[PDB]
Parts: structure tokens; sequence; C-alpha cells
């Protein structure tokens, strides 16, 4: 009896209402544009006062679903293809040009061995190499991070959603949004909670973590965006809510490859014509966005075959009662 | 009774032969790579005339399941580190050099501020800014879009596919097909159907899209490829077939936030050997890449399953009659 | 009886214990990073003798889940834009200027025509066309491919793990690895299967595929990390483990469209501030990282549901043996 106004009144409430099983159920199809906007200013020995905009500081222009904000560098210029002493290291130390192998090339050295042993300074000789020339000094990013003027960065995060089956799209720049309010606003719990210009520093915070920090190494950040709707109610609800998590550092009792880092280059030709390059070692963030969601609406037959299967219980409660 | 054969024999139609209940079920597990093809002219003011080929309208040149393609562009050339005037706006302009803070950064703004009030006209002032100077003009994109012979480019999207389960492998270069065909045609569903190889213009027309409208603020192309498959069938059938949707746009009654577009650099080094910059606000049409697909196989388990389960309801029908 | 005992120690073994009725279920959510080391040392015709390294190989430099090595390239430098004879084709040959016409543009020519009739050479004439000059030479890539030092880079893949559900967290950097044991280890399934820093052509080999064969027109690789988890033993096993797939090539029979290449440039101005720039058409292997994984744990409910289901089958045996 009161296992079966518990079972029958149960398999409404329990799967109908809160589990809404009388609903017809849809998964978002998702799409995300973003631009980054903002401007740092760095002053290093020496690349002198220099500024690095939106196209200085997002490696690559373009991605699809992610963008990565440079945040620490070292940065290593005027290289060419030529010959230089490697850097010091149990590998690349010797006192023999018998000790470095001509030819030699091992996947973690600085180039290809000529092989001769020459002086890198006063105190240490190491093997030649033919690389690009000057190789990359071995030294810890700079904290404060170059580009600590990022954590005031803004990202607009354009999203485009339908559910196929309802035939139902949505954009995450709400119908009472307007040009102007893009004109101006930020992302704010508060004040703009329909603004979707979020500020790099919110983001991370958010996520309980610290920009300034995280900006030495570089990390890796998730923007999670879930659309979760109940067509029933107005297509005004269904709007998109966003939670801030960071991906990376899973285990950070370790010392262990911190941050997210990565090389790449920019190429010239000088004077004789020959080529030069940067190299930057280059320290960022990767915002990571993802979009999730489930659109119920009514439907009879859930309902119903909801119902069908919640009355087999509802008769073998007092029937297994006595099945034993 | 009609009830009967109405229960026992619907397990069968409709379980059995419309859902195909006796059968064992796989996804696809696909990859995908893509290669552009075609060459726009443009004259403008001025670069003059020239020539974009691949290696100058997609950006980057790979991603994994999806490519963009530049339609309409903004260029501003000969930029270097230096000082110049905002560009005229509420929160640029000034009379007294006190109206602009020195250090001042704020991300929407073009620069770090001097800050001294400066002439941007001979009719207003502006705060000066360290920046990419020249800066990049206030202005709609080129409508026609500078990019429009783009419409008739192509695009060879070739797809590899797996299900596992059946150790089934296949190629959306069908096996039909061959070298020359692909020196040659292009997609078409009634002369080409087999062509893996699709015009730009055809994919965005198809999807009820005019490319020269979507090309002057650019947009986002979804590019469906299902493989659904019953292996009882011969392996000739288990042919990739193609939809075309637009992903973006999901809210025209907005002004707002329209289409696709980056911003991205190119990179020189002058007489002096200071840097010089080409800054490009770029539009175009992101074209991604979708693959889905669920294999079928006759397998007698399945099939006994889903008849224990069948009949679970052909007894109780008449059982049920009485249980009330 | 035999029924019976059969299907009440069945719902035990069969679902209980070896499909693992009993444990509630997470699926994972994963993040990785890649670097890759190593240097290739080249002597064409002729750009002469030259290093490639991670900057120069790695395009582009960042990319969520996947990374692309060059092995073999094509390459055509010193292109301005300019007019010239397209390549000698059936398409592109004439006679009389009259073959080709001013302006006309095919998605798969060389350019833009002028149109003349001019001599591609002495045996030969081809429209002009306006394009980057001088144009690609037809040829296929070098055998063995410029980049075969590629077969002994490595790619230190680092992979961040949660199980949401069960607060967990890991990292493929496992606890009792540290930064030394990265200063130098390779996996190996024998003497280093903890470390996650792989041989490119140990990766490829694994998949019983022949690097310097797939490296000349370039190809696809899966990297699979599988990390499936019983939480009701010791977070030390709950590793990840590895499989290495081709993911192309699903069609060899074919001799069309092998491998993987693209085209991409790098710019420059020259003297008199015009520019130029070097067209490369690389072939590379494109390795993509895929994560999966699902975490069980005890729980009582799933334990009590699955009885509950378990043993209505046990009963309709011996009454089923009736029910007909
Ligand atoms: C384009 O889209 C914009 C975003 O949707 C619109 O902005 C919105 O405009 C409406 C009305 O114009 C704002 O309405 C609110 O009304 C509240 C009470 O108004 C009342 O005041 C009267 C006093 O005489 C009273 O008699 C009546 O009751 C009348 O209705 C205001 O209290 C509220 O203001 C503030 O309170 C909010 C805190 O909870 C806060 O969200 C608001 O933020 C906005 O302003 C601050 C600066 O003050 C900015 O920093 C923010 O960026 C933001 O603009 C504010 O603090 C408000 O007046 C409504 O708030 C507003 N939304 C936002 C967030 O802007 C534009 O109207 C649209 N433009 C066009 C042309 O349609
Ligand atoms: C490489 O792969 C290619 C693609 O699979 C192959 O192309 C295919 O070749 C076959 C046979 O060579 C084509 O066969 C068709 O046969 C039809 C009837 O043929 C009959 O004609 C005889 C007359 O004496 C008759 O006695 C017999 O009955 C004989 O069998 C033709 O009508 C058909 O031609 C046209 O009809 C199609 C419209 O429905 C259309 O798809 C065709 O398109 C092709 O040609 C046009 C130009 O005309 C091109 O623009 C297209 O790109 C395409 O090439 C055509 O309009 C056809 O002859 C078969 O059509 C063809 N498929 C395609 C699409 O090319 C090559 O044969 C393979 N090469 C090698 C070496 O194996
Ligand atoms: C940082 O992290 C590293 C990786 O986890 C740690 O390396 C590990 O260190 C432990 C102990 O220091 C190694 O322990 C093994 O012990 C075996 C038996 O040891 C016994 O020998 C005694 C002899 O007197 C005996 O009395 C005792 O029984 C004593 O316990 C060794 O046989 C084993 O060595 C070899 O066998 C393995 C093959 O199955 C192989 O995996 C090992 O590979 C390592 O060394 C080779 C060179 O020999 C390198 O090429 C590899 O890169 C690798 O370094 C080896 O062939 C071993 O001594 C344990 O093997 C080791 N793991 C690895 C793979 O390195 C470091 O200890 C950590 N560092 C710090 C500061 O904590
Ligand atoms: N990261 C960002 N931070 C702040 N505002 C932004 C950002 N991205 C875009 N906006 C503003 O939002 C509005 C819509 O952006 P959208 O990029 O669609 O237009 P846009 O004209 O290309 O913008 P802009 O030329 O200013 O980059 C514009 O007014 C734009 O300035
Ligand atoms: N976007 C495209 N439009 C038209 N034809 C294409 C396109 N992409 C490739 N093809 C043609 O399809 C065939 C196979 O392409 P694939 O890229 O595998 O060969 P390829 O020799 O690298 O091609 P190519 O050197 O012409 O780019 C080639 O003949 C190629 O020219
Ligand atoms: N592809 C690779 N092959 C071999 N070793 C690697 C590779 N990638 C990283 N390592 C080594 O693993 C350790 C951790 O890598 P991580 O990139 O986090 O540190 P890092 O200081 O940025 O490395 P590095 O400056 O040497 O690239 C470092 O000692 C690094 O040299
Ligand atoms: C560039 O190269 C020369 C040697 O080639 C070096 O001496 C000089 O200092 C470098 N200049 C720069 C850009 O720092
Ligand atoms: C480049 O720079 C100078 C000032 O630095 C400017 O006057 C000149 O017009 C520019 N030239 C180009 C490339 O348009
Ligand atoms: C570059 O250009 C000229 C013609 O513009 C050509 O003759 C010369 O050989 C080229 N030089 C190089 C870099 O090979």
């Amino acid at each position: 009896r009161f296992t079966q106004a518990l079972v029958i009144a149960y398999v409404i409430g329990y799967v109908c209402v809160y589990n809404k099983g009388y609903q017809d159920t849809d998964t978002v199809l998702s799409s995300v544009t973003t631009k980054v906007k903002g401007i740092a200013l760095t002053k290093t020995s020496e690349l002198g006062e220099r500024i690095w905009d939106v196209a200085d500081y997002i490696i690559p222009p373009q991605e699809d679903g992610s963008f990565f904000v440079l945040t620490n560098m070292i940065i290593t210029t005027n290289q060419t293809q030529s010959k230089c002493a490697e850097n010091p290291t149990p590998a690349s130390t010797c006192t023999s040009h018998r000790d470095c192998k001509r030819g030699f090339n091992d996947a973690r050295g600085d180039g290809v061995r000529t092989g001769r042993c020459v002086s890198y300074s006063a105190s240490v000789k190491t093997c030649e190499v033919l690389s690009w020339c000057p190789l990359e000094k071995i030294v810890d990013p700079p904290n404060p991070p170059l580009l600590a003027d990022a954590e005031r960065f803004t990202v607009l995060i354009k999203n485009n959603i339908r559910y196929p089956k309802f035939n139902f799209n949505k954009r995450n720049i709400l119908p009472n949004i307007n040009s102007s309010y893009l004109t101006h606003c930020v992302f704010s719990r508060k004040t703009d909670p329909d603004c979707p210009i979020f500020r790099l520093g919110d983001i991370v915070g958010e996520a309980e973590e610290d920009f300034q920090i995280m900006a030495v190494r570089g990390g890796v950040m998730g923007v999670q965006i879930r659309w979760d709707c109940d067509l029933d109610m107005p297509q005004s609800w269904c709007v998109p809510r966003y939670t801030f998590r960071r991906l990376d550092n899973k285990d950070p009792d370790n010392n262990v490859a911190p941050g997210y880092n990565f090389r790449f280059a920019k190429y010239y030709k000088n004077s004789d014509g020959t080529e030069t390059r940067t190299l930057i070692k280059g320290y960022g963030i990767r915002f990571d966005v993802m979009v999730f969601g489930q659109a119920g609406k009514f439907n009879i037959i859930p309902t119903l075959l909801n119902i069908g299967a919640g009355l087999a219980l509802l008769g073998l409660v007092n029937v297994i009662c006595d099945w034993i």
C-alpha cells in the first residue's frame, strides 16, 4: 500500500517529473568563433619597447573551437644556418674532437655535429653543430611573464546552436543584446550576464586560478557552454550557461612538465639575401571552448511508453510480495 | 486477437524489419584531409592587380576536419612600431593632453597611450598611442568582396573510414573512380555524383545561401558526410552521402555580429632592418567537415534477445486485458 | 534447474562480474599537448645543405589534439606576381593566341590568362597566365623523401584527464616519473613503458607501416590513449594504454590520391620592396591523438537495480517453461 502509492506515485514524480520522461529529447549542434582583443607592452633585453596585438599573440589566428593566447616568451633573434657550439650538457660536453662524431644527430641535441669539439666558453668545450645559430640560451621563462598585460585581454565568443528535431535555432548573442552593448560590455555575473565578451583574467580567476602565476609557464583553460533547454517553457529561457575549468595541472604534486609551450619562428631575407630567423619559445594559455546541451519538449509517446514501463513495477510490487 | 497479431506481428515489422533489431551495430571511425584549388584576381587601392592562390587564401594551410577560405579583406600595409593618433571615437577623442593618461591601456583601444592629445585630423583630436602604425582605417568590408572569384574554387575532400567490429575499411574515393576522373570531375548530383571535388559555390548554394552575399562578411558552412551501411547488402552500397548546411546565422533578425573574420599579419624586415607588418582583417567561410555513420550487419544474438523482449508484450496484451 | 542455476548464477557472473553491473560509470574528460623534437638535414638542388628543426617542420606550430610532421617537399623559390607560361597540359597547350581567352580562369589552372599563347619551351606553347611565377615544376616527390631523418624524431605527448563523478584527476606523466627520466627516456614496451615520449618511427612501425615509404607521399597516423579504470582497484592501475593505427590508406588497391600534402608559403620583401614568395608543396604525416576511457566504481544502486532486472528472467525461466 505504502509501497503501492510509493511506486505508482513514484514513476510519476521520479521519472516523469524529475527525469522528464514525458519529453522527446535532442542534443545540441554547435559552432563557435572567437576574437580576442587587447594590447600588451613589453620592454625586454633587448628587443626594446614593443607592443603585441591580436595578430602578434594569437598563434595561429584561427582554430575551430579554441584559441591560444601568448603569455610568456623566450626569443632568439638573428638566427641563420651556420655552425655553433651546442649548449653545455652531459651529452654535449667534450675534450677531444673524437667525442663528437660528424653527422651525429640525436633528437634532443642542438643540431647536426661536424664533429669538432669547440669552445662554448673559456671554461667549457662542446660539440660543434650545424644549426640555426645562435642557439637558444638555456634559461627560465621570465617571471613576471612578458605578456602579463594579457590578463586584461577580452574575448568575444560567438556561438551558434541548433536542435534539429525541434527546428530550433539560437545564438549566444541574445535577442535583448544589440550592437552598442557589444561596443562596451564585458561579461559579469552581476552587471553584464548576457555579455559574451569575457575578460581572460576573469575566466581563469573564476576557475580559481591565478593568471599571473599561470602565465609564466602557460596552461590550458576550459570554457564550457551548456545549452540545456526545456522547450515547453518559453524560448527566452534556453540561454547558454558558462563554466570555467582548468584542464591541465591534473597532478600538481609534480614539478614535471608544467604548462604549455611550443616553438615557432619568423623568417626574413637579409642583405645578402640569405635567410635569418627569429625563434620564439612561446608560453601561453590555450582556451578551449566546449559546447554541450540537451533540449526536451513535450511528447505523448514517451509519456505513454514510460507509463507502460511504469506500471510493470506497480503490479509486481504486491505481486512480488507473494512471489517469494 | 487484432491486438495479438498486431503486437506479435509488430515486433517483427517495427523492431526487426524497420528498426533492424536483428543487426549488430557499429559507429564509424573517420578521418579527412582537404585541398582547395583555384585562383582569385583582385585590383585594389592600392596593392594593384594581384592573384591569390591556395597558399594565399587558406589560413592556416592545414586543419583537422575543416578549412578556411578567405573571401573579403581589409588590408593595412607598412605598419611599424611607432606612435600615432587613435581612430576618432567617443573613448578616443580629446581636447586636453590631460584626457589621455600615459600608459593607459584598454582592451578596445588602438594601443598604449603616451598620453598626449594629438591631431587625428584638422577637425578632430585623439589620444596618441604607441602601436603598429598606421592604424587600420575604419570602414565597411568591400562589397562586392575582393575574393568573389572564390565562389568558383574547388575542394577535394578525401575521407577514410573504418568500422572496427566489421573490419570494414572504405574511402570516399570510390572503387569505380580513377586518377583521370579526378583530373577533371567536379561533384554534381546529376552527372558527377562520385566526384569528391566540390565547387564552393555549389556547396553554399545547395545550402540555399548566396556565396557573394555571404562572402562580404564571411560565415560558417557545414559539410556532412553520412556513411550509413547495411553490411548485409553488397559493400558497393555503403557509399558516403553529402549534405550541406549553414552553421552560423542562427538569429538572422540581428544585425549584431554577422559572419566570420579574424586578423593576421605578415612580417618583414626593412632597409634599416626594423620590422614592418601587413595586417589583414580577413573575412571568409570556414568549411567544417563532419562525418557520421552507423553500420549494421546480421547477427543471431540481437535477433534472439529482441524476440525475448518482443514476446514479453505479446503475452501481457491479452494477459493485461484481464490484469486490470 | 540447470536453467535455473544457469540464469540466477548467470546474472551474477555475466552482468555483475564480467560486465561489472555493480559499478557506477563515467567517461573521461581529456586534454593533450604535444612537442616534437629532432633535426633533419637536407641537401637539395639547390637550396644546398640545410637543417630543419621543430619550427621548420611542424605546420602549424600548435593544434589541439594533433600535430603534423613534414616528411617530403617540393620547393619553388623566388616567386613573384608576374606573367609566365602555364605547365604543358591538354588544357594548357596552344597554337593560336585565340586558344587562350584573356581573363580565363579555371580552378585547375596555373593562373589568370592574358591570354597570349607563348612558348613554354622550344617544343611546346602554352597559355600565358598572371601568377606567382616561376610556376611549380611538375615532378614526383623525392624518393627517398627529403625529411627521412624525421623517422628518428621524438614527440612528448602530455595528457591530462579527469572523471568528474569520481573527482578523479590524473596525467599520463605517472607519479613514478620525474624530470630526469624525461631528460633521457624514449617510450619502449620493454624498457621504458612509462615514458610518454615516442619515436615517430616506432609509432608508425608498431602500426605495421614503413616510415620511409609512408614519408614519400605522407599519410595519417592515429595515436590512441585508452584510460580504462576500475576505481575499486588502487589508483596506481588506471594508467593510460597506447595503440597506434594508420588512419588513411583504407583502399590500398587504389593508386588514386595517396597520402597527405598541402601547399604553404613564406613571404619576403625584396630590394625594390616587392613581394617574393617561397612555395612549398609539403608532404608529411598528421599524427592524430585520440583519448577514450571509462571509469567504474562500486555502487550499491546499480547492484540492486541490476538484480531486480536479473531475477525477472530467473523466475520466468521455469514460469515460461509452462507459459508456452
Ligand atoms: C541594447 O541592449 C542592452 C542590453 O540588453 C540594453 O541595455 C538594457 O537597457 C535597459 C533599459 O534601457 C536597462 O534597464 C534597467 O532598468 C533598471 C530600472 O529601470 C527603472 O529606472 C527608472 C528610474 O526612473 C524607474 O522609474 C523604472 O522602474 C525604470 O524601469 C535599472 O536599475 C538598470 O540599471 C543598472 O542595474 C543593473 C544591475 O542589476 C545593471 O545590469 C545595469 O548595467 C548596465 O549599465 C551599466 C552602467 O550603469 C553598464 O556598466 C553595463 O554595461 C550595463 O549597460 C545597470 O547597472 C537598467 O537601467 C538594462 O539594465 C540594460 N541592460 C544592460 C546590462 O545594459 C539596451 O537598452 C539596448 N539598447 C537599445 C537601443 O535597445
Ligand atoms: C575512371 O572512372 C570514371 C568514373 O567512374 C569512368 O567514367 C565512366 O565510364 C563509363 C564507361 O566508360 C561511362 O559509362 C556511361 O555509359 C552510358 C551508356 O553507355 C552506352 O553507350 C553505348 C553507345 O554506343 C551503348 O551502345 C551501350 O549501352 C553503352 O554502354 C553513357 O550514356 C554515359 O555518358 C553520360 O551520361 C551520364 C549522365 O547520366 C554522365 O554521368 C556521364 O558523365 C561523364 O561524361 C561527361 C561528359 O560527357 C563528363 O562531364 C563527366 O565528368 C563524366 O565523365 C555522361 O554525361 C557513360 O558513357 C560513365 O558515364 C563514366 N562515369 C563518369 C561520370 O565519367 C571511367 O571510365 C574510368 N576510366 C577508366 C580508364 O576506367
Ligand atoms: C625517476 O623516475 C625513474 C623512472 O621511474 C626512476 O627510474 C627507476 O629507478 C628504479 C630504482 O632506482 C629502477 O629499479 C630497477 O631495479 C631493478 C632491480 O634492482 C635491484 O638491483 C639490485 C642489485 O644490487 C638488487 O640487489 C635489488 O633487487 C635491487 O632492487 C633493475 O633490474 C632495473 O634495471 C633495468 O631493468 C629494466 C628492464 O626490465 C629497465 O626498465 C631499466 O631501464 C632503465 O635503465 C636503462 C639503462 O639501464 C635506461 O635505458 C632506461 O631509460 C631506464 O632508465 C633497466 O634496464 C632497475 O634498476 C627502475 O628500473 C627505474 N625505471 C626506469 C625505467 O628508469 C628513477 O629512479 C627516478 N629518479 C629518482 C631520483 O627517483
Ligand atoms: N575580444 C573582444 N573584446 C571586446 N570587444 C569585441 C571583441 N571582439 C569583438 N568585439 C566587438 O563586438 C562587436 C562585434 O564583433 P565582430 O567581430 O562581429 O565585429 P567587427 O566589426 O569585426 O569587430 P572589430 O572590427 O572591432 O574587430 C564589434 O563592435 C567588436 O568591436
Ligand atoms: N581542390 C581541388 N580541385 C580540383 N582538383 C583537385 C583538387 N585537389 C586535388 N585535385 C586533383 O585530384 C587528384 C588527386 O589529388 P592529390 O592532392 O592527392 O594529388 P596531388 O598530385 O597532390 O595534386 P596536385 O599536385 O594537383 O595538388 C590530383 O590530380 C589533383 O590535381
Ligand atoms: N619531443 C620530445 N623529445 C624528447 N624530449 C622532450 C620532447 N618534448 C619535451 N621533452 C623533454 O621533456 C621535459 C619536459 O618537457 P617540457 O616541454 O614540459 O619542458 P621544456 O623546458 O619546455 O622542454 P624544452 O625546453 O627542452 O623543449 C623537458 O626536459 C624536455 O626537454
Ligand atoms: C645578426 O648577425 C650577425 C652575424 O651574422 C651578428 O653579429 C649581429 O649581432 C646580428 N644582429 C642582430 C639582428 O642582433
Ligand atoms: C612605409 O613607411 C613610410 C614611413 O615609414 C611611409 O611614408 C611610406 O608611404 C610607406 N610605404 C608603403 C609601403 O606604402
Ligand atoms: C629571383 O628572381 C630573378 C628574376 O626576378 C631570377 O632571375 C633569379 O634567378 C631569382 N633568384 C633566386 C633567389 O633564385
